């Protein structure tokens, strides 16, 4: 837990600075969210305005929200789909048939391929069962020409006692979708 | 190449970190060098004080020198079978037809097996060709009932342009011989 605290910082200050190295020119957020796990809310106020804060830089800034058993609730731009908190907040009571997978939403953000530089962020506080947590899945569908792995970067929000070392590769443990996306503007001289 | 001094000391930190937190009861130090590779030999001065340098925390601290091309050339214990400089120097000039892995390692450090916490760190500065690189292989013999990996730390001296992330799994990267097990000194309250 003080180790907790230490790495949370160095790692996340760490990778998130990989996701930087790329140069990307667009950033894509996947957000899957168990609502029944936000400690306050007043967490998803700051996904609001991280979110927005994001396309300061990132104007065609990518969103996608999936809930805990991997079915999206919605995507789109957050420049133009994300008006109020409500816009996240309704999704609380949002249903829907469609299962999440990289291949999915590759398809879905992106019909004609990627020729940009797109970096991928999916964060979750949902459970680790393998079938229904988005860490879990393989976003290689998304690596360019000459990358042989996409720039993808994988929060997982709320400690693990669990190694999933194997089946995840140089995930990031957080405490906060407020530490996270916080530091996530941060990082990109945002306010 | 500035990014890649932040990461060096942010992820050898991080990662040095982990070892540390499993609490080990003794270290098993793999070094496998490639001479001709060493900038400055002065290098392998700073193994020889940082190798004795442990042995304050760690008595019966092990250590095996590997080759270029994945050969033993010694092994043992640091406190014990290091008295020379020329100790660690002139394996350079030894011959070998025992190919290292960490199953030998293990069958040789340990015949009865592991029951304290040990702490197994590679480090290589040799070219990545899967089948001579001590970092790529499969170090889980050494895993303890009740964790589902071993308290590995691999370290790559001399930084990378290629991703390995697939085969190898949080590995670090840093520039020096010197940076890194001097660091590992530091970790330990070490002089």
């Amino acid at each position: 837990s003080t180790v907790d605290s230490i790495q949370s910082v160095l790692t996340t200050i760490s990778s998130i600075l990989s996701l930087k190295r790329e140069k990307p020119d667009n950033l894509a957020i996947i957000l899957q969210i168990d609502f029944t796990k936000l400690k306050e809310e007043d967490s998803l106020i700051v996904v609001y305005n991280s979110l927005k804060a994001l396309t300061i830089k990132f104007a065609r800034l990518q969103f996608c929200f999936v809930d805990r058993n991997n079915y999206v609730l919605d995507y789109g731009s957050v420049l133009h789909k994300i008006d109020s908190l409500d816009s996240i907040s309704n999704l609380k009571s949002k249903s829907s048939s469609t299962q999440f997978s990289p291949i999915w939403l590759k398809n879905t953000l992106y019909p004609e391929n990627i020729h940009e530089h797109l970096g991928i962020v999916a964060v979750s506080n949902s459970n680790m069962e393998a079938k229904k947590s988005i860490l879990f899945q393989d976003y290689r569908c998304f690596t360019s020409f000459g990358r042989r792995r996409p720039n993808e970067l994988k929060i997982k929000v709320g400690y693990l006692n669990v190694d999933y070392s194997d089946k995840i590769d140089e995930l990031v443990e957080a405490s906060s979708w407020t530490f996270v996306l916080e530091t996530l503007c941060y990082s990109f001289g945002l306010s």
